[PDB]
């Protein structure tokens, strides 16, 4: 095609499209699976992003785990790449209200993918049984606040894969990890966070109880962002989104 804008430029058009009359325009299911096309043939050489290794000596608390490069964002949808370094990972979180997509660029990343039960979808979500017992122990203000959730999936990813999506009320917990290696993947989020608006990126971690396949159900705890992970960010090397 004669004329074409590069494809970063392309998603991010597609991304404003899908998340914000003769003849009519595409609605949200047929822009959906354009925006998921796009990000199919994306590739890391397409952001000028090449493979990193070897992120060979132990991370030091004064680097950090993982870095991000912003590429656009608007008040329906944010862009942006995010790096993980060997061995690391982002921790389990959610996205409430929320959809997402993302494409793995280069390595293997590990997301396990979960949901708080949510009655609204038909569950029933039930509070902690007093005798269930984990470890560590619970003290008893987070008894009270212990979710049950549901641990779908937990699968690897590389930029063969097909983009994984997300919903506001499926898959809307994930936790990506880095294996074998340094690794990367281009996110979409709508709307982006905006934690000046109770719009915030909360933590969890599944319990352990004290005495397997999938899907299984969970407890999940909300808890702070983890001591030693946080994201800064590095330059965007890759095509410009205008304006
Ligand atoms: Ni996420």
């Amino acid at each position: 095609r004669d004329n074409m804008a590069s494809l970063i430029q392309r998603i991010a058009r597609q991304a404003s499209l899908t998340f914000r009359e003769a003849p009519m325009q595409p609605g949200f299911p047929e822009n959906l699976s354009k925006l998921k096309s796009l990000l199919t043939q994306l590739r890391a050489e397409d952001l000028n992003i090449a493979p990193r290794k070897a992120t060979l000596q132990p991370l030091p608390p004064n680097l950090p785990p993982v870095t991000y490069m912003h590429i656009y964002e608007t008040d329906g949808f944010s862009l942006g790449v995010f790096l993980l370094k060997s061995g690391t990972s982002i921790p389990l979180h959610d996205h409430p209200g929320m959809h997402g997509m993302l494409k793995v660029l280069y390595g293997t990343v590990r997301i396990s993918c979960m949901d708080k039960l949510d009655a609204g979808g038909g569950q029933r979500p039930r509070a902690l049984p007093p005798e269930q017992q984990f470890e560590p122990p619970l003290q008893p203000r987070e008894r009270e606040a212990v979710r049950p959730g549901v641990l779908r999936s937990r699968a690897e990813y590389t930029e063969a894969s097909g983009p994984c999506i997300l919903t506001p009320h499926r898959d809307n917990l994930h936790q990506i990890d880095a294996v074998e290696g340094p690794a990367a993947f281009l996110d979409i989020l709508a709307p982006p966070y905006d934690p000046d608006d109770g719009r915030d990126c909360h933590y969890y971690r599944v319990l352990e109880p004290v005495r397997s396949d999938l899907p299984r159900e969970v407890w999940l705890l909300e808890t702070p962002q983890a001591d030693d992970f946080w994201c800064e960010g590095e330059p965007y090397p890759g095509p410009k989104v205008f304006p």
